[PDB]
């Protein structure tokens, strides 16, 4: 097995730790943990494809995507690598975070290890939102908290 | 060309920029930044085993070592990979950091992305301290500041 994990940190404070776990590498990703200090609904979910938080969130650049494709959602054919959806957030704040993924890995060219996980403004419209940027980016909005995923025990 | 970056955070004056640069594969590293916050004087710097900061510096683990050496300094042959010495801090607290280092990488086994590098509030004895601890750990001391290393652009 292979394990990440990333601390998510931004203000409000929304801050957050997400756990990733392959059993092996051809296998999926399951994705746990928790992200508090949120508005109640969805919230964008991505994979970026830079670790650089130089300048906080926005040094992380574009989606990951190292396949070239269009933005879409986790369970869509037509997706970016880093294309994790939306997390919710109860009334209380709190997205418990719990996703499989079979198209991220913790290993090969989709490895995400050394990348920017990040939790957005607004919904991921998913490629669903009928103008050009909703397959570009899914609308998200505002970067609100991002960490680099790293190796773990 | 590979690049990784790592901005080290930690709870108290001490925070950096540091960037990793291999021009070709197998290559050596240029390592190079700035650190701010510190005593004048050396300063262990060291790529500890985890990518893992859910408890700031304490979760990153050991030192990186896949190859299971002792502890060293970076221009001895018994060290681990993660054994990048120590960087100098002047009067004002800084420390300029410009580092070249063929052991580390940042492809394959001998890779540092994913990792947490760590500076230190005492100077790396680099295994020359003249008790058990300094070919373990080189007697560093506490960690003062820390964080991911990420792929960069
Ligand atoms: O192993 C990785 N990439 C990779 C890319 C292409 C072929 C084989 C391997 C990787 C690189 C940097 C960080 C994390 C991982 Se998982
Ligand atoms: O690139 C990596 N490994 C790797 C391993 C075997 C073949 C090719 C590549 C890597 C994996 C995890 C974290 C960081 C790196 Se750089
Ligand atoms: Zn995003
Ligand atoms: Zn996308
Ligand atoms: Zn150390
Ligand atoms: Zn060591």
């Amino acid at each position: 097995a292979t394990k990440a994990v990333c601390v998510l940190k931004g203000d409000g404070p929304v801050q957050g730790i997400i756990n990733f776990e392959q059993k092996e590498s051809n296998g999926p990703v399951k994705v746990w943990g928790s992200i508090k200090g949120l508005t109640e609904g969805l919230h964008g979910f991505h994979v970026h494809e830079f670790g650089d938080n130089t300048a906080g969130c926005t040094s992380a650049g574009p989606h990951f995507n190292p396949l070239s494709r269009k933005h879409g959602g986790p369970k869509d054919e037509e997706r970016h690598v880093g294309d994790l959806g939306n997390v919710t957030a109860d009334k209380d704040g709190v997205a418990d975070v719990s996703i499989e993924d079979s198209v991220i890995s913790l290993s090969g060219d989709h490895c995400i290890i050394g990348r920017t996980l990040v939790v957005h403004e607004k919904a991921d419209d998913l490629g669903k939102g009928g103008n050009e940027e909703s397959t570009k980016t899914g609308n998200a909005g505002s970067r609100l908290a991002c960490g680099v995923i790293g190796i773990a025990q």
